[PDB]
DNA sequence: AGCTCGATTTTT
DNA sequence: GCAGAATCGCCC
């Protein structure tokens, strides 16, 4: 069975009435796109502020009526944006700067693309929607609509229904919502008046949707890619060829000696994508626990609505790297030109990315002139990225455009110039500014550009096959400890990593590395570390014998290992941001686009192009085509999904009777009802790999592996102990002027240390030559590049370089990937000139004193040495792949894939990027405790007895169980009676009599109940024959 | 290059060379010279990229820096020595 | 079963779909563990090649000429062998059979 | 492709009565049609 | 029809058939059995 | 009446 | 500039 299976019966979508005395307006806006002017926004779809508690997002839709007499069934999931469009000027904007959409209006002219184009009739006016009595100037309205009936929408072709109202609690404010029908359950008609329509609705839909889409496929036509996916949802086109008709190409594919199947193979590539795209994300989805916004950790420290407030702008600038990283990197999934031709045969064929490219002019299938071009153009100079860019990448939306600004916002500022000031009340100010007219310089669009020129990418125009950068939600399953997916099942690799975390826990040390007891002095230090060597020594023993008895060829296990991450396919597990929608929808259709093309070449070599054009060479051979993609795409190494049948259990079902209601009666009815699709595609995880071992085979590559040997003098600095020397330093050298580096460094020359005032000098002279000896005993044995910030991590290394030892894995480095993560801080406002809003600004003495006592948040990203600790808490993720295709071994013939781990494009990414094959990097966000939620003494007591008795040996235990109890219970122990004192010795309750016969001694001689003065009473206070 | 990697390249010059004597004077003349007043408000995530492969500096030239803006001298590397230039036993091992 | 019938003749439904199932064909049932076979391209190595003179042998005079030639068919399909299997061990596992 | 058994009892007299015992008609070519 | 030349028909057929090999062991015992 | 089996090459 | 890989599931 299945979630398509066990949905319900329901309408195509739903319009909701928010109380504007009431909701929430300014929680709201922070996760909205609103820009300064608006008259439509989006919001995303959340249960207990935008939708109620229970909302499901999985229904059959009533969609069609062959009779009056008959329903019919359309299985689909809910789209994962709303649509705000009834008094939306309500909602404040998220970004203050005006002019925005001129902006647009302008930018989407001179790259070609086309405009929104309204019907004739008017927009549907208040009292044909709204249920009876409530008042249009009392209530905020917004549209949530099924993912199969969308295109209906913004084709004005849905019914609402006013008579069926329901009556719903949204957060504490009482909400009204009225449902959507397709106008085709009224096969006698309806008045072309009395369907429901909204211009600025649709016309939001157009830049902020379906614009974005058709960017990635390089279609120009969007209102024709709008109506092609509209018949392809109700008229079951999916094996029928579409897009072809609408491409365009640029002159280094028209120019290509083999550029007749370049065409093809390009056009194919757009054609499945389009056809299994839209199906994969109509599919049922799993809820997640993130969609329910009053049980979000974030808020449980928050008292009234500001602290809620302040709460979400944290939240929105932990994600803001992920957002800014799409933007300045050069090989950014929203800059991706189209496919070229060299590489080895599968991989011949690739995507390419660039705006120069991007700005050329075109040809269409038949070779003929189509787009004309446009020469380009401000602060940044000729050549290089400019404002219109930025649009570019927001989809010419007003909407979208607004949302990337807030983001940026967060950003710091990396000059390769005026002072913020002199800028702000100098050229921000002039007239000539066509966004504020100078009237709003601190805020303006063009001054935040101002502000982060030096971090844009460059412009190109060249064909290269480069990794391109992704962005979403990881799925459940990552395998990102330091040998990744070895030995993952079968004891296994994720067991020993919880046994050994285990044996941390007896030493007093967490999940995180943190101490229930930090060390005293030097002794104390020495004995931290010499017990957690010896319980990881320990640990390798039990695995090896392990090995060794299950005859494991874990010595070739090894050399084949990778790590895994999942990208998950779910769009309701994406965070809760309208960027997000377009970002996870792109990297979709780009992956289904690249995992084709070898398919249509090895097509195409067998049915050749023969000087025919794209679209007649695809209406003989696209329903072929269909079918070797979903045999050849699917579980052959990066996409994973599951082919079902949905079923309704009943004949009919409990209905309202549609006809009566549209003339305002409400009642029940029985309805026949039998489903109009059957087949479901639900998608799963996309596979993300990276190899593990570098095997010396390639002789090009070995100098960026090669283990050196030769005792270097930064050997403790650079060793494994210089973190913990330098977090303890003030309790190691109490009061000591010197630096922990220096310190540290002039004993690695001169052979000497220094002795506080009143401390022993052997003691020190111990602690010399115990990080000595350790750092000489890594510099030789490690092969794993890291500097440990913590006991779990220094742990985690000792244990990884014994088993790659084992393995005769000496020579080379492994690889590593590291975890960019964000940390949140607040700085002085001086050059953040966002901070004072639309306010003017008459000179630089006043910007100066108005920003003095002012603060802007920023973030900035941080390097973990242990990426697994990430995967654990669910992280949202950005990185960059190439998809590399191979055929398969032991004489098969087919094409595999993987999704290898690449690198990020353009230096104003992060400054942690700034100059390998040996570290890759990924930007992770955690959402445990911010979205997502995370004994008696008794039987404590009893576990540490039966611990102590299973492991004493050649020694009588009867004082050091009394010495336990004294410990837990003191003068409780007086009156210990026998039938607790059997429960506490559990499986060895025998010893009861014994115990209880020396607590009446303790008890009697008069000393305190304390372990010390136990043992000092107990301590103060044989014939033996051997047998055959 | 940007700005802060001509910082962070200076910076890795000076502790790679630095011999017989304890560094952090030098680097923090080194920061107030190049940043001036902006070092007032310089956070443990900017230091440790700033000083790169020595990054373990960190806590001893934020405790330096405030020691500077709390005595109430101005930003510059002529009044930061005279500041700080005006504000033991060793056993050797075998 | 993903294609159905719908009450259609055999030679109306193949009309549609037959092309399709040419290819599927080709895909799952050469070296899944009973058929093997090769595909192969044909080429020929000189543009002209020694030949009789057919008009002239048709009218009974014999001479040679290097007549242009091409391939008319490029793809061969070369068959290997069909593979016959029997286990070996009972493994005491079905219990009716032992 | 498995391997199964011979129906109609005037094939050969050794089938005419099992699980576990399985017959194949084999003439050899080498020394007949091909040289050692 | 004719049969193809690389049958697996000793008492353990293709067990071992390659990696010493089953094919090797009952070489090896026709080489003892010769002297 | 009459197992279960992810598959290809290798080739002695 | 920036390896190589037959693949699916399983989830302790
Ligand atoms: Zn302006």
């Amino acid at each position: 069975d299945n979630l398509g299976s066990q949905s319900q019966p329901g309408p195509c979508g739903y319009i909701y009435f928010y109380p504007l005395a009431t909701y929430p307006l300014r929680e709201v806006a922070t996760l909205g796109t609103g820009y300064a002017g608006h008259r439509c926004l989006t919001v995303p779809l959340l249960c207990g502020i935008t939708v109620e508690p229970g909302f499901s997002i999985n229904v059959k839709a009533l969609h069609r009526r062959p009779d009056p007499n008959c329903g019919l069934l359309r299985a689909t999931s809910y789209h994962r944006d709303i649509y705000v469009f009834h008094n939306a000027h309500m909602v404040p904007p998220i970004f203050e700067g005006p002019g925005l959409e001129a902006l647009c209006g302008e930018t989407r002219e001179v790259f070609g693309y086309d405009a929104y184009s309204a019907l004739p009739r008017e927009s549907s006016k208040p009292g044909d929607f709204f249920p009876e009595g409530l008042d249009p100037s009392a209530y905020l309205g917004a549209v949530a609509i099924t993912e199969a009936f969308k295109e209906r929408l913004y084709s004005g072709n849905l019914v609402a229904i006013p008579s069926l109202k329901q009556e719903v609690a949204v957060g504490q404010s009482a909400s009204v919502r009225v449902p959507l029908y397709d106008k085709e359950v009224f096969p006698e008609g309806v008045p072309q008046l009395r369907q429901f329509y909204n211009s600025d609705l649709s016309r939001c839909m157009h830049e902020a949707l379906y614009t974005g889409l058709a960017q990635a496929l390089r279609v120009r036509r969007v209102g024709k890619l709008v109506e092609l996916l509209e018949k392809q949802s109700l008229q079951d086109q999916a094996k029928v060829a579409k897009v072809a008709p609408l491409k365009e190409f640029p002159a280094s594919t028209i120019s290509h000696p083999d550029s007749g199947a370049l065409m093809i193979v390009d056009s194919a590539a757009c054609e499945l994508a389009v056809s299994y795209a839209p199906a994969m994300l109509e599919a049922s989805h799993e809820t997640p626990a993130s969609l329910n916004y009053d049980s979000w950790p974030l808020f449980a420290d928050c008292e009234g609505p500001e602290a809620r407030v302040a709460a979400l702008h944290r939240y929105n600038a932990s994600l803001a790297p992920h957002v800014s990283t799409q933007i300045f990197a050069t090989n950014s999934v929203l800059y991706v030109s189209g496919v070229s031709k060299s590489e080895s045969l599968f991989n011949s064929f690739y995507m390419t990315h660039g705006l120069g490219t991007l700005q050329e002019g075109t040809w269409d299938p038949c070779r003929r002139p189509c787009f004309s071009g446009w020469g380009g153009p401000g602060t940044n100079g000729p050549g290089n990225y400019a404002v219109e860019h930025l649009v570019y990448a927001a989809s010419f939306s007003p909407n979208l455009l607004a949302r990337y600004a807030y983001y940026l916002q967060f950003c710091q500022g990396q000059k390769s110039v005026p002072e913020t000031g002199s800028y702000v009340a100098g050229a921000a100010a002039s007239p000539m500014c066509s966004l504020c007219e100078g009237r709003a310089p601190a805020v303006c669009l063009n001054t935040l550009f101002f502000r982060l020129r030096d971090r844009f990418p460059p412009v190109m125009s060249t064909q290269r096959r480069d990794p391109y950068v992704i962005s979403g939600a990881s799925g459940s399953y990552n395998e990102t400890d330091f040998l990744g997916n070895f030995l993952n099942f079968i004891y296994t690799y994720w067991q020993l990593n919880q046994n050994l975390l285990e044996r941390l826990s007896r030493l007093g040390i967490d999940a995180e590395g943190k101490l229930e007891k930090e060390p005293h002095g030097p002794r104390d230090f020495v004995k931290m570390f010499k017990d957690v060597d010896a319980a990881v020594d320990a640990e390798v023993v039990q695995f090896m014998n392990s090995m060794a008895k299950n005859n494991i060829t874990y010595k070739d296990l090894v050399k084949s290992c990778y790590h895994v991450m999942q990208y998950s396919c779910n769009p309701f597990a994406q965070p809760a941001c309208p960027i997000f929608t377009q970002l996870f929808y792109r990297s979709l259709l780009t992956i289904l686009q690249d995992i084709s093309l070898p398919i249509c070449m090895c097509y195409e070599n067998d049915n050749p192009g023969l000087g025919q054009s794209p679209p007649e060479w695809l209406k003989g051979h696209y329903q072929t085509l269909c079918t070797n993609f979903r045999s050849l795409a699917i579980d052959k190494g990066v996409l994973t999904a599951k082919e079902a049948k949905v079923v309704h259990g009943e004949p009919t079902c409990d209905l309202p009777d549609l006809d009566a209601a549209l003339q305002g009666r409400v009642y029940g009815r029985r309805l026949p009802v039998r489903m109009s699709k059957v087949l479901m595609l639900c998608p799963r995880n996309i596979k993300i790999k990276n190899r593990v071992v570098f095997t010396g085979e390639n002789a090009a590559l070995q100098n960026s592996f090669i283990k050196s040997t030769t005792r270097r003098e930064n050997y403790i600095i650079n060793g494994p102990y210089m973190k913990f020397l330098n977090t303890y330093h003030k309790t190691l050298f109490p009061d000591t002027k010197l630096s922990s580096l220096y310190l540290w460094h002039n004993f690695s020359r001169r052979r000497s240390v220094p002795v506080p005032s009143g401390a022993s000098a052997e003691e020190y002279s111990d602690l010399a030559l115990f990080v000595d000896g350790g750092s000489r005993a890594h510099e030789e044995s490690n092969v794993i590049d890291v500097v440990p910030g913590n006991l779990v991590t220094y742990a985690k290394q000792r244990l990884n370089n014994a088993i790659l030892k084992a393995c005769g894995q000496t020579q080379f480095y492994i690889s590593l990937i590291q975890g960019l993560v964000p940390r949140t801080q607040s700085v002085p406002a001086r050059d953040y000139p966002h901070v004072l809003g639309t306010r003017a600004v008459e000179s630089a003495a006043a910007y100066a004193e108005a920003t003095s006592s002012l603060t802007a948040t920023t973030v900035v990203c941080a390097a973990t040495d242990c990426l697994s600790q990430v995967c654990k808490a669910r992280p949202v993720v950005t990185l960059p792949v190439t998809i590399n295709k191979y055929t398969g071994v032991n004489g098969n013939n087919q094409i595999f894939q993987a999704g290898n781990l690449g690198y990020f494009m353009g230096r104003g990414v992060d400054r942690n990027l700034l100059q390998s094959m040996r570290k890759k990097f990924v930007f992770a966000t955690p959402t445990l405790g911010l979205t997502v939620k995370r004994t008696y003494e008794i039987e404590n007591i009893r576990a540490g007895l039966e611990a102590i008795i299973s492991q004493k040996q050649e020694e009588d235990c009867v004082f050091d169980v009394v010495c336990n109890l004294v410990d837990a219970m003191g003068e409780a122990c007086a009156s210990l009676t026998r039938d607790d004192a059997e429960y506490l010795l559990g499986r060895f309750s025998v010893l009861a009599d014994s115990v209880l016969e020396t607590l009446a001694t303790i008890a009697s001689s008069g000393i305190e109940w304390t372990a010390e003065a136990a043992r000092d009473f107990l301590e103060g206070v044989d014939n033996f024959i051997s047998v055959a």
